[PDB]
């Protein structure tokens, strides 16, 4: 789970930002280190953060929860889905699936001491098209 006191924007970066692609089994170790149990599924976006925060500028659309703070990407990007196939921590073994799809992020204003560069930042990944 997201550590107490960490912002949602910062968590989003840890969980999903992977500008240079990494193998799932390596990359999922840093996702799995807070619970030290194997996360079942995770998607990594192979884009610079600034390009994902730029998506917060597209027209507002409904998230999966019904709230109108989601935003679709301008275009498809490279991303990797990781899916747990076996193991127990620290042996979380994943099957990867590399894809080129658009995505939808939920966005909110930055909080606390988040950077001031972006007036809306991604706080969670809402869907992959
Ligand atoms: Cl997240
Ligand atoms: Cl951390
Ligand atoms: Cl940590
Ligand atoms: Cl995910
Ligand atoms: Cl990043
Ligand atoms: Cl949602
Ligand atoms: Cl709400
Ligand atoms: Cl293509
Ligand atoms: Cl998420
Ligand atoms: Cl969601
Ligand atoms: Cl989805
Ligand atoms: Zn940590
Ligand atoms: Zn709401
Ligand atoms: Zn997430
Ligand atoms: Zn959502």
């Amino acid at each position: 789970m997201k550590p107490k006191g960490m912002t949602s924007s910062q968590w989003f970066k840890i969980q999903h930002m992977q500008p240079s692609p990494q193998a799932c089994n390596s990359a999922m170790k840093n996702i799995n280190k807070h619970t030290k149990r194997c996360k079942d599924l995770n998607t990594f976006l192979h884009e610079p953060f600034s390009s994902v925060a730029a998506t917060c500028q597209t027209p507002k659309i409904a998230c999966k929860n019904g709230d109108k703070n989601c935003h679709q990407s301008h275009g498809a990007v490279s991303l990797t889905m990781c899916k747990l196939t076996s193991g127990k921590h620290p042996n979380c073994r994943y099957k990867e699936k590399r894809q080129n799809k658009s995505y939808v992020v939920a966005c909110k204003p930055p909080q606390k001491k988040d950077s001031q560069q972006f007036h809306l930042v991604p706080v969670h990944l809402d869907r992959v098209l």
